[PDB]
């Protein structure tokens, strides 16, 4: 289970370069030097790396450190063949962004957050960056009066259509990706899941622009399934990008290694993603716990893309295996895919046999047969043949 | 706190007729003949009462006893002077929609869950109903392989198309409402918020047709923000109708009585319900406890409206006081309400006052004073002046 | 992974016998003949079975009727060398248990319920059972004033002081245990998590008569770490009997079968259950779901036993593994097993490499390697070797 | 609504001292000298402060710096009339906890713990206080091998035992109180509910030293029923202190403002302390929220002491109401606290109409009128009569 980066795996900066600084402890390891962690992590095997403007030119840096930060960076990339496939703005860290970027109160913070996105989206372009990636993590609120969040989505939806216009009238080819979040650090955050991120986007005026970049761990903060929400997304043509993690559900958002926290989620996820040809980055925002010193965080690392490539494995497995295609079968997953009423309205309401003549009790005594294909799933994901 | 038909207080027949069988008891009350409901509700002061097909026509029942049912329930009507604003199809209960309606894997049993809600249409046009929900409460899965979304997804759309076309061919006055939950019954359930249910509604042929269902508790078991997913629906123009109850956290669906559970949402949600101009029935799905016997039930009904009513009050006192319209102010609400580039982008871009001139230092020390704005919020839901 | 009786799987009647009515639907599947469930569960490898009093008598059953429901169980029984190790009291399903048994409001239905539970421990004596189990599903409340919670721990305290003082003036060689859940089908339950029972436990007459009962799905339904609570009840001394199955996440009861939900999860409870040696049934408390015909029952039954087989071998190679071994070296695990001060408070108050010269910094940088631990744990767990 | 330092409020430094640092962002406001939170909690009507030793005194201090930040404190107690009535420690900040203080893997860090604890202790004893608080908030894991749960068990109680045996050694007068949290920092944390921890400490050589400090938050973060563990701890003798915040839901440790989150629950707490004559101090763990300036954080501290006198007055015309009296005795909480069978077992059963007369369908009928005092104490809350 050794990657290469034909696997297309990506870590962000910040992730390995977590220090280990939460709620209530401070920083348990020194800051990694960007150019080191471009170095092991090419040697661990992964495709790229992604960043916050933050994360690669320290806040309030001059043109001039600001370009010698970029230079020493592109050197690293050069030596490494490694990719930056997406970037992204830091709107969160930065006390001034403490009620928002795009929908703080005050007006100046909005521009100004603005100004900052759109000069990180010149340099993501110049790097090489195909999606660029907006987490409103500021964006939202504690209290109920503080945000009236319907002119909140308006000055959300001016923002990004703004950035719109701004990477059309460059003549960039580059794509947004929203990421959505429940809450944490704002007590409830805008766009709070994958849906709610999908729905707004149809409002955008080039919605073509804009899709999702869901987070394992965030939709699991809300309970909800991730597999599924990204299925979704999938049919939507929405996925763009894909932040992997784990989450041992409802808490704080732990961004543990991918395979971690749900495990048979993670098998489906794979499954699902490899189904159906996803052919994005698997990048991973992860933060090695801080009780680890640095061999710890390149273990951590590594074990992300080990996980993936395992159940990638199993996942192969299970959808090669003839009893699980005889099992999907029984449990009619062939039907499923077949439309209901291809025949037209008028047909089906025609159709007798759909209503006046059909049998709901011989419907109703057919066993769906999804226990025993759960457990061949289960089996092949545990290495246990089926 | 007297309700009146004018405050549009709806009730489902299913709400105060629930008979109190949960998962792991029997009834506790008997069966209310929808004719008592009515009454009852009427005398409360209801505006009108909504139906699954299969609770005011038993299922199986011969087309001569389906019309004296609907004679029986529309003389009640008349007599009451109530309305039926919304009405559903059951596709839940019998045990041929164990594994869905819509999505049932079985083509043929689509198919008749089809039929069965297009023979419920019929009904709920002549009786009046302006909104006809579906809730897909079987439309999901327990395990990874049962369901595939996306063939789930395509099945969703094209039953609802169906049905779009359905009303669209004979020219019924009738909307659709997708009504959310993300579990329970199944483990989880498709379009599991009002996010996924306001963009899977964009993918329909006429999406117009089409808006949500909210439930307050749905959102909740998701550990959601409601009044923010409701700003949300109202924002894309999608509010059809709302299902109001009370929830206390992430658990069981417990469908306490309205003002009950997280009482802050249901004061926030008044408030933007009423600041919003929401027109439509404010409809209680509501179980009373079966530790009820029927005074308890008829006495739960009346508190839904009761705190409704309340709540109505002190919203409006909150938004009516002047010192709470100064805190807005000095918590920049009215700067959030202006847009952030009306100059558009090539000014926001040469403005050196958004950037390179901006002080983040002083905009960062600024204060939200949010804390008092929301004291004040307090005291004016407990009538503690403000 | 064939399961033998030596593994001392056990089921309860109402688990495979669950005829799928949930709060939205009606059953699914016909009820099953106890004496069919434990010639079922013997060809499947089952050791024994558990009831409520309410699954093998049906309730208002006369004196002769109960005798030969008895004499019909007692002859499977002997046909199948099935044993019964636990019983318990059905104090939910009817209608006057709707405030709860021993915790009702009304003090009739308190006696009530002491009275069929003892003539039901009387019939679990003579079946052989060693525990017999409480739970109070229907103790607690959906609303604040409805349960003076003090009072109601008076009274379950009486309950159980009386049960105590029962089997002790009868002799009998059985042992209680207290089986917490946190809410459903009351809104919360008293004892909610291992830790109130426990607590719960040491203020009881004869607290060594008392153990707990954990449910796998119950602990996750506060979102707590069951191994976690699993290893302070064998800390205590107090793990009388387990229930397992699956849970995903906090939501509604789910009991899928064991194996399903959070794996990981089980794998950590198989690990603690084998290493501590806890020698009781290990009990499934599941149900299979309600999509399933009766070859979809057997199939989730034989599933349950199977999951624990394969995580049995695969803690067991994880504990085997000399990297294994080594790696928790590595991160101090012999060390915490170590006493802290030994030598004693004078000692370690004069000892100045334990404050006034410790090394805190050399400390503080050393790595717990964590992270490379489970790793190895998640290959062993996959079968990917370690 | 005018808070007296008769009302027994107390605030830890910590609380308006916190500078507005979470996990994705920097701090929003400087540092306060405690000095200067003394004088302003004093003007605010606080009785009282709470502090970490590294709250006080800088960590790596001086003895001389550490005795001249000592008498800067005692002098602003002196000047104010402020007491001291709880301390604690800070196990959870430096790095060398990253695993723990109490329980972490390294036996020398253990040890280190515990000299950090104990020099807290002399001073809080010099300083008055009542009650030690500990809050093992790194005692846990994120990973299932890292941490062996009955060994961290046995190191916990070694800790707990030796800081008693420290105390009574030394004629202390000072009580111990363990604060539950169920996660974070940690991904689990040790004794993570009230339950949880009161089972721990009757395992404690001397268990009438210990007791609990439940906070609000923490509770919720799991889900349960916070005014429920409370009665058990008040039950159980051992309510030593309360922590008091807000906390929306099972999400990230909010520490809101007391009254904020769910005010229900807040209600119904009050009506407990106050009914059950709690003593202790009513303290505030709470953040003012990072949006917030110095205005802000002294407008959040005094809506802490508001809601709870506020909610006092409610719960008190609650329990006074004569309309509320009837009403509890016809939901029969009268009958809940009287003994079920003050005349013993054996009388019990021989009592016929316990079970074989008793009419169970005719106790089945009676509703127990919960909704209706449900309502009332709703009416109460918001101020409505009742
Ligand atoms: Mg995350
Ligand atoms: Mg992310
Ligand atoms: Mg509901
Ligand atoms: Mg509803
Ligand atoms: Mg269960
Ligand atoms: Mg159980
Ligand atoms: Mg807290
Ligand atoms: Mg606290």
């Amino acid at each position: 289970y050794q990657p290469t980066p034909e696997d297309r795996f990506t870590f962000g900066l910040w992730t390995v370069g977590w220090q280990g600084r939460d709620p209530f402890g401070d920083a348990t390891r020194r800051a990694l030097d960007p150019v080191e962690s471009v170095r092991r992590l090419a040697e661990l095997g992964a495709h790229g790396v992604t960043f916050h403007d933050d994360d690669l030119i320290p806040f309030g840096s001059s043109d001039s450190e600001r370009e010698e930060h970029v230079k020493r960076f592109r050197q690293a990339l050069d030596d490494t063949g490694m990719k930056v496939p997406m970037a992204t703005t830091n709107l969160f860290t930065h006390p001034v962004f403490k009620d928002g970027g795009f929908t703080a109160n005050d007006r100046d913070v909005r521009r100004y957050a603005l100004r900052k996105t759109i000069r990180n989206i010149d340099l993501a372009v110049e790097l090489g960056a195909e999606t660029y990636v907006a987490w409103g993590g500021r964006e939202g609120a504690e209290s109920g009066g503080a945000k009236d969040v319907r002119d909140a989505l308006d000055r959300m939806k001016e923002a990004f259509d703004l950035l719109g216009e701004y990477v059309t009238s460059q003549g960039y080819d580059i794509r947004f990706a929203i990421e959505p979040k429940p809450n944490e650090p704002r007590g409830d955050i805008l766009l709070p899941t994958v849906g709610h991120a999908l729905a707004f986007i149809e409002r955008l005026e080039r919605p073509e622009l804009y899709g999702v970049n869901p987070e394992v761990g965030h939709e699991q903060m809300a309970g909800l399934n991730f597999p599924h929400g990204i299925a979704q997304a999938l049919w939507a043509g929405k996925l763009f990008h894909i932040d992997l993690n784990g989450q041992n559900g409802i808490k704080y958002d732990q961004d543990l290694r991918f395979g971690a926290g749900d495990l048979r989620a993670a098998f489906w996820l794979v499954d699902l993603l490899e189904s159906a040809g996803y052919s994005g980055p698997r990048h991973f925002d992860f933060k090695p716990p801080r009780t680890e010193d640095f061999d710890g965080v390149w273990a951590s690392a590594a074990g992300c893309m080990r996980n993936y490539l395992i159940l990638k494995e199993r996942a192969a497995a299970f959808r090669a295996d003839p009893e699980v295609q005889e099992a999907l079968r029984a449990s009619r997953l062939d039907e499923l895919a077949r439309p209901t009423a291809a025949d037209g309205l008028q047909a089906l309401l025609d159709d007798r046999s759909a209503f006046e003549e059909f049998d709901v009790d011989a419907a109703a005594a057919r066993g769906m047969a999804f226990e025993r294909l759960d457990q061949l799933a289960m089996d092949h994901l545990l290495g246990a043949r089926g």
